């Protein structure tokens, strides 16, 4: 019934109804006026006219490397292009938020409650005709249809990029921290209350589970020595709770700040040398500050960790995964004279989007062994019996999968794949045409440009009949990927700016907080500035063995 | 024995100890450098050389009534002087917010932790020597002897800006929105987790609360109707929690949102007419959206009274207050091109200087009759009586009292001010000189400077022997007025700033809110836009009775 039903504002114009029958497209300040925003203003299309396409772009940054290496080498320069990038990618998401899952208009409701995501585009209304709005059959295709056809690994697709398990790893240990989905409430509902980079899942979501982590002599977190490793502490040592099958042996039940940290031995390997940080930034600074005590030197260790974190995403992570030759920079102090709002909301589509579940290989290569998934989960004696070295030497071998492309999930998590397909239809997700429409991007205009091939095309034609009945999530995972790239056009114009907001609207990168003192003088500072991938290995793995985010 | 216990960092620099006996100013960002932050950079100097005092400033908007009498009638300049005095209070404020009553020092759990208070200047350290730091005796004065000597009301000091009573209970329904005081946890702990305007005070600070107060039907909120008349409903027909003395007949015990409120009949007479605002706006809103349902109605309306009071606070409340010819101005669009955080957390400070007391009479004077304060507290039974016109009516013709000036405090509540003074201590308050050069301000030289009289003075002397010394709370009370007015200096430059913060910093302030669609369309735009305390009355009470802040 709901007039708003087929979508009809155009360019972030917002729809009201105005009666059983008709509707008001509110176009304040989206450049363009009528009665669907389409008309555009003339400085609108002058604008349009010189901005260049989201592909085209792409292709500078990863080409022309002669130039890019004249580029990185002069610090204005590289700032002034760092600068660009941030502020590029800033017009593109709501901030303070606005919808979740709940409210497909603006409330006091969907602002002040913490415990849903947000959501980029407000959910299709209950009423409406169809799953997408007006368009395609009263059902959209049969989940477990789409997942079989386009979406289920048979050959194992390696990624092109090269990706490798230290970053899988990576991104799910870094991503779990804001993606934290409490079931008990639906799928668009989170217990990460910070909505962000709070480092929670170290530290913990509570004061409580905090304190029960923490040594409480010279700031550092409990900790236990295994064969001359420091591991973290286990669950009868801290009574902090986690989630282990029942045939889990007390000694080898870890306690970390996020719950599920036990599921996987690689997420243990992370939690493992982040523990070792913290300490070692207890020592650098209670070297620093004999005057400390326990609790400045816990909270300093803490920022200075969130820091490094942020330092590492933007220089090492989101550096490998753009491809860009120019070299990214994390440096808070490009916004200061700039309009950037610090604060983030976590949306449900960056969740969405960041199923990377293809990443996956078929089995898990540590040294001379390869774990089945059945063999490798929730056994963090795997973890003991190679030791943290031999892990990140193995996981810096071993390449990941190509997340793009099509049919590259593996059949192991396949439950995890369906369930992301049928919680989207159940938050009501606009279709994959009008997130790219979001999000500036030209909607496809059949399955074949979307995928760039003919098999898995007519194989989605045959299930949704009309392109823009598409969905997102199944989208992404099949549509063309850049040339030897992990990802598509919409995996990185969707991603960028939910990241951006994540990162640098993080406290410690406002003016108040972004000076020395906040992490205890320059010593502090030093070590969220020279922070990477490879000093974090360095520094905590004994023998520090080389590790980067790309096999060689 | 903390080295920075003598606040040695000039001009905001941070002070960091590095050792048992030396500290470190950070000047980063401040405008100075050296070892104290106390050598101005080049364009500091400049600065300093041409930026008037508040002192000045306050004389030019209070002068010159003809020539304001001009500028408030042209549109664009109107504008533009608006946009100065949002403006030059920004570099006040940290947003994000720093400190709070347990960390001097920035930390994630500061930052985080929504139940605290934040501060405007850090705690002094616990193991510094003195109450202020290192000034001053061993312990400060006895709070009775200051109480007693400076604060208690003699005779009745009328308010000579003419603040009426009207304005008191609109000044204290207002502010116990976002002052609300966990005891439980101590002083500076706080129960309004929305830190600002979210009108917490109407509909809940919880949801269950909030479903408790609601009717579900047409987006209302309960109410009962006694002799034709709208109030609200009864704790015995909504299960809603409020504080009441046990004598309290259940016919009159109101329920409202904020649990104080039966308090007095003057926050009673204000959550009356909001209560009906509400459902008036309801009203309008269903007039206009036939095919909306009671949550969207609900909320819309919400929205709207939101918007309301920020438009009343502004251009009635604060215009009243300020004492200003020049016609201050609610629009948002002001800041839209500016640098400006849309966030906020309520300081403790605020709390400490918004203790309004001597604004209260000695009796409360309704119709021909004069209530005690023992016969007027928790007695809704006056507000039945009299009837809401009636109201009105007498606290628009009844005086306030002045604020600053000294020993105005009525005694009826002198527990209550000798607990601001013991709780800014046991809440280790910095000085007020120290939150004088916090907001720009000169420090005072001797205790007459800081009376502009001799007796007060005198008496001050004897009791904190250095200006250095002398606390916050008590000088606000006890401070030299301008000219007429009812503040003195320190309460407007310390009150103005988190005024601000508080007021534009609500998310329908912000690019994304603030638009027709937001409020359910032009119309609901509009009553925002259009409100004033004068037509919330009228729309409101029978007979639309003659209000303003001011006696006439
Ligand atoms: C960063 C990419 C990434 C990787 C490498 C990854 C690696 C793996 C992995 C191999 C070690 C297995 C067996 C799984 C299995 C799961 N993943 Co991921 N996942 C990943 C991204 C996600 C995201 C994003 C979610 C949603 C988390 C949420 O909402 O709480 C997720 C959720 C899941 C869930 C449901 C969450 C729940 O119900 O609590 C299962 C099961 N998984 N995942
Ligand atoms: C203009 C401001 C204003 C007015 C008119 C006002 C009018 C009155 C009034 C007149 C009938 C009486 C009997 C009181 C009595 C009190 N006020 Co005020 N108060 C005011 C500003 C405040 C502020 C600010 C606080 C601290 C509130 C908090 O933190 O909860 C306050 C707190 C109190 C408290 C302590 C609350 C507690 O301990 O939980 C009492 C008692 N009172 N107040
Ligand atoms: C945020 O929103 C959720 C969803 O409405 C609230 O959870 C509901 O709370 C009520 C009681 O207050 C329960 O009866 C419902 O069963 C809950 N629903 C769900 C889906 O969990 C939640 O309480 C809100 N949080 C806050 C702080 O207001
Ligand atoms: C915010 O800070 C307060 C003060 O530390 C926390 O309250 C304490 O919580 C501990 C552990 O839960 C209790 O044992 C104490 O009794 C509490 N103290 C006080 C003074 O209330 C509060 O839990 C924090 N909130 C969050 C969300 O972490
Ligand atoms: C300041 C630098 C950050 C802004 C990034 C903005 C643009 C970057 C360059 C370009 C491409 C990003 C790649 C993928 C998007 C998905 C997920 C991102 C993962 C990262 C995450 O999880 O946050
Ligand atoms: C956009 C306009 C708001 C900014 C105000 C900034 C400056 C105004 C003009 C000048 C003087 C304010 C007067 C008193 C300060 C105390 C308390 C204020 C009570 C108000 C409150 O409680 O919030
Ligand atoms: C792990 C693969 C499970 C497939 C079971 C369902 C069959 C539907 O998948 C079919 O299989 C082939 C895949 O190579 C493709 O050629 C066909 O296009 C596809 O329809
Ligand atoms: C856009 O406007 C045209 C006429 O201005 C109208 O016919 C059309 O239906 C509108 N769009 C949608 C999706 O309804
Ligand atoms: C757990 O890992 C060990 C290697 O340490 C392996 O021998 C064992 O079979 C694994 N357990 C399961 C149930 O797969
Ligand atoms: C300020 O610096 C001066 C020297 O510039 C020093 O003597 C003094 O001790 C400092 N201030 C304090 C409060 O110590
Ligand atoms: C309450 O107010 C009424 C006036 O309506 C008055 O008669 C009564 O005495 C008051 N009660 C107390 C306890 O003061």
């Amino acid at each position: 019934a709901n007039p708003c039903c087929s979508n009809p504002c155009q360019n972030r114009g917002e729809c009201m109804s105005t009666g059983f029958d008709q509707y008001k497209c509110d176009c304040t300040r989206t450049g363009f006026y009528g009665e669907n925003c389409t008309t555009p203003e003339f400085l609108t299309r002058i604008k349009l006219l010189l901005k260049p396409t989201p592909n085209t772009v792409h292709y500078i940054l990863t080409h022309f490397k002669g130039v890019w290496n004249i580029v990185n080498n002069i610090p204005f320069l590289r700032s002034l292009i760092m600068k660009y990038v941030l502020t590029s990618r800033s017009y593109l998401i709501d901030s303070p938020p606005t919808y979740n899952v709940h409210y497909g208009y603006k409330s006091w409701e969907a602002f002040s409650n913490l415990s849903y995501y947000t959501r980029a585009l407000p959910p299709v209304a209950d009423d409406c005709p169809t799953p997408m709005g007006v368009k395609g059959n009263k059902e959209l295709p049969d989940s477990k249809e789409v997942l079989e056809k386009v979406l289920l690994r048979r050959e194992f697709i390696p990624d092109p990029q090269g990706s490798n398990m230290m970053f899988a790893f990576f991104a799910q240990h870094f991503t779990h921290q804001f993606f934290k989905t409490d079931h008990k409430r639906g799928p668009g509902f989170t217990r990460g209350l910070g909505h962000g980079v709070d480092l929670n899942h170290i530290y913990g979501e509570t004061l409580d589970r905090q304190h029960k982590l923490r040594l409480f002599k010279d700031g550092k977190l409990k900790y236990q020595v295994i064969g001359g490793e420091v591991y973290p502490p286990t669950v009868k040592d801290t009574q902090v709770e986690m989630i282990y099958p029942p045939h889990i042996p007390e000694n080898l039940q870890f306690a970390v700040g996020q719950e599920v940290f036990g599921l996987v031995p690689g997420l243990m390997m992370y939690a493992t040398i982040w523990l070792r940080e913290h300490n070692r930034v207890c020592d650098i600074l209670k070297q620093e500050h004999p005057e400390w005590g326990d609790e400045q030197l816990f909270q300093t260790s803490r920022l200075i960790l969130i820091g490094e974190t942020i330092k590492i995403v933007i220089e090492d992570y989101v550096q490998h995964l753009s491809g860009y030759h120019f070299k990214l920079k994390f440096d808070p102090e490009l916004l200061f004279n700039q309009q950037f709002q610090y604060q983030n909301r976590i949306a449900s589509e960056f969740n969405t989007l960041y199923h990377w579940h293809p990443l996956l290989p078929d089995t898990f290569n540590i040294e001379d062994q390869e774990y089945s998934f059945k063999q490798f989960l929730y056994n963090n004696s795997i973890l003991l019996e190679h030791g943290l070295t031999q892990f990140v030497e193995s996981f810096t071998r071993q390449i990941a999968g190509r997340v793009a492309g099509g049919r590259n999930v593996p059949i192991a998590v396949q439950a995890v794949a369906k369930a992301s397909i049928d919680q989207s239809r159940e938050m009501k997700y606009q279709s994959l045409n009008e997130y790219r429409k979001r999000f500036s991007l030209k909607p496809y205009t059949s399955f074949e440009e979307l995928t760039g091939e003919k098999e898995m095309a007519a194989e989605l034609k045959a299930l949704y009949s009309d392109i823009d009945v598409m969905e997102l999530y199944p989208a992404l995972l099949v549509e063309k990927p850049r040339p030897d790239a992990i990802f598509g056009e919409t995996m990185v114009e969707l991603g960028a700016p939910f990241s951006l907001k994540g990162l640098m609207g993080n406290p410690i990168c406002s003016p108040q907080y972004w000076k020395p003192s906040t992490f205890g003088g320059e010593v502090g500072f030093k070590i969220i500035n020279t922070a990477s991938i490879q000093s974090l290995i360095c520094n905590n793995v004994k023998g520090c063995p080389f590790t980067s985010f790309n096999v060689q």
